């Protein structure tokens, strides 16, 4: 019904991940997933956006637009291309990313993990082999530099709720996705991931430099069916609940949403096959981050909330918009119910990689990947304008009360 101000320092802005936008990423788990045989990876990453060299780019336009914030990752398979023998050079490359930002009036937030590893890291056997916490905080140590003035906030491990499930179906050699919901987690991840956050938080704490220090979630948005409550909390809760629980002595939490997943009595029910999909098959649901954000709060009490993705694939931006004016509503009434919600990010601010696709495209600024033209879309004017406006609108209809 009426317009809620941001509160004062809320972030406002896009989030990126390196693996998905920088190119040349050669050194990562992923480089060697795309092209191994027998790899089910649909495309390679490649060149992706070359962000590795087009960040001042992907950065002046943002601060054009009006964004105030960009949350990117930095890249621990360039920080550690072999174990042990820290990158110096990618360091001080990290380090001109965050100055950059600054000096083009954008506050940094720093994701240090976003799913991808050093290859050696896999080969050693990933997140549940011994050392690999103690490995995590030396890296996070390492990244000193990098965040150490002018960022106040950092993102530990980007959804370690998506590591634990995706480590669940590579210990069974699951390659295929169920029809609805998350495939089992696998605990001995859950547990490692954990500790390795616990660590990383130490070791940002330890710079005595005032950074907020939390990691994000990948927020299911799972739905009982009346009488499938039970079913739902046990369901969501490897999923889910425990990695909310695990942040609750952190600065802050991000919320990261976009569909939502109805649960019965025999668990995940696929989304109807005649309702409005995206290019991700997702169920459209602008409303998504709503209950995200509400079943956030509750689980981690409070802890500071901030939105670190939302969005949708799509080719038609009105479409996007519609997400967005419905998106924004929704933490607009969060906040007007008290929530302590301090910054939205919007996923991306970039098309592009998409985990295996360049269709499935996020992006409030478009990406041609043979040119590497930027070309904002409308919606990235309207949003990027309320940077300076710093007012959530509202959608028409009505609230009770
Ligand atoms: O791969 C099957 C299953 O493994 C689960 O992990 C188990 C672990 O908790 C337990 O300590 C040991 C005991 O030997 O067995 C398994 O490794 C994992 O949580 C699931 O995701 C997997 O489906
Ligand atoms: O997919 C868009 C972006 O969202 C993130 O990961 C999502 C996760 O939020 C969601 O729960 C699951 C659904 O199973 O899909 C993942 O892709 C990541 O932050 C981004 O890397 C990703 O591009
Ligand atoms: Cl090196
Ligand atoms: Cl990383």
């Amino acid at each position: 019904k009426t317009p809620v101000p941001f509160p004062e320092g809320f972030l406002w802005g896009a989030s990126t991940a390196a693996h998905q936008i920088e190119g040349n990423n050669t050194d990562s788990d992923w480089w060697v997933k795309e092209h191994a045989a027998g790899t089910h990876i649909a495309e390679p990453s490649l060149d992706a956006c070359d962000s590795y060299h087009r960040w001042p780019e992907d950065m002046d336009l943002l601060a054009s637009l009006g964004f105030t914030d960009y949350r990117f990752s930095v890249e621990w398979a360039r920080i550690e291309p072999v174990e042990g023998h820290f990158s110096r050079a990618q360091l001080a490359h990290y380090r001109r990313m965050v100055e950059g930002a600054i000096e083009r009036g954008l506050r940094p937030m720093v994701t240090l993990h976003h799913f991808t590893v050093p290859q050696w890291f896999e080969a050693r056997g990933g997140w549940t082999a011994e050392g690999a916490v103690e490995l995590f905080a030396r890296y996070v140590a390492a990244c000193a530099p990098v965040i150490s003035e002018g960022v106040s906030h950092v993102c530990t491990i980007n959804e370690p709720n998506m590591i634990a499930v995706m480590a669940g179906q590579a210990k069974r050699g699951d390659n295929s996705f169920p029809p609805a919901g998350l495939p089992t987690p696998d605990d001995e991840t859950t547990a490692a991931v954990i500790a390795a956050h616990h660590a990383a938080v130490k070791e940002v704490r330890a710079l005595d430099a005032g950074i907020q220090v939390g990691w994000t979630i990948a927020n299911q948005v799972y739905q009982a069916l009346p009488g499938a409550e039970d079913v739902t909390a046990a369901y969501r809760h490897p999923r889910e609940d425990v990695f909310i629980e695990a942040a609750r002595g952190d600065d802050w939490i991000g919320v990261q949403s976009y569909t939502r997943t109805r649960i019965g009595p025999e668990g995940p029910i696929p989304a109807a096959d005649d309702v409005e999909r995206t290019l991700t098959t997702w169920e459209y649901y602008p409303t998504a981050v709503g209950e995200a954000l509400r079943h956030t709060a509750a689980v981690v009490g409070d802890v500071p909330l901030i939105v670190t993705g939302n969005g949708i694939a799509t080719a038609d931006d009105s479409r996007r918009v519609d997400y967005y004016a419905g998106a924004l509503d929704e933490v607009a009434s969060a906040l007007a119910d008290g929530l302590d919600i301090r910054g939205y990010l919007a996923w991306s601010a970039l098309d592009n990689y998409e985990w295996g696709t360049y269709k499935a495209t996020f992006g409030l600024i478009a990406i041609d990947w043979e040119t590497f033209e930027r070309t904002p879309r409308d919606s990235a004017k309207w949003l990027g304008s309320l940077g300076r406006t710093r007012e959530l609108p509202r959608t028409a209809a009505l609230e009770h009360h």
